[PDB]
């Protein structure tokens, strides 16, 4: 009868973010995450895939889909190597990081 | 705070998984089927007077309900019996092998999460 109270409020806000933003709570806890790694520098792709694999507990494509979805839907930004094709960076920039505030400030509210 | 919400949509999402492989539920399946030991125990009740109830309790659309009631019934978890009188009228209820079904997985539940 606590899970149920649990239960409605983490459903609510994956509807609510869903809706308003079209992002999973996966696309929220990864944004999180981005926010730890790569707030003032950039970092390596391969790297933060290992990270959130072991502190989120998500699978590497799960990973994947979210951070290219974030990236597309302009919340979080990516460069590639000049030297190595194959070697992709992702970073926050100023405008990404206005926006995680925006979003975040948005998420504590609903809940509180 | 923010520690103990990632600390609980790590656990939240792993309880959604291995309920899913375990027993093709999902999280809205055992919320209704909790909400059903409170109502259909002992008697059973109608489908009307139960999705009203829900709706209210769980916050979820009567669609989505019907989709958790019917894959609970299918799954053998819970039971149905319709009216002699007028067959648009339907009733669910659980038998005692659904309630020790629900015994058995929320135990199930209760150790996961823990």
């Amino acid at each position: 009868e606590t899970l149920l109270g649990f239960y409605k409020q983490y459903k609510a806000l994956s509807e609510y973010i869903d809706k308003k933003y079209k992002l999973s709570l996966n696309d929220l806890a990864v944004l999180d995450l981005t926010m730890k790694h790569c707030k003032d520098e950039k970092v390596l792709m391969q790297s933060f895939l290992k990270t959130a694999m072991d502190e989120l507990d998500l699978s590497r494509t799960k990973l994947l889909v979210s951070i290219r979805r974030l990236i597309e839907k302009e919340r979080l930004s990516k460069v590639r190597s000049s030297k190595d094709e194959r070697k992709i960076y992702i970073y926050l920039n100023n405008d990404d990081i206005s926006k995680f505030n925006a979003l975040f400030e948005d998420v504590e509210q609903f809940l509180n």
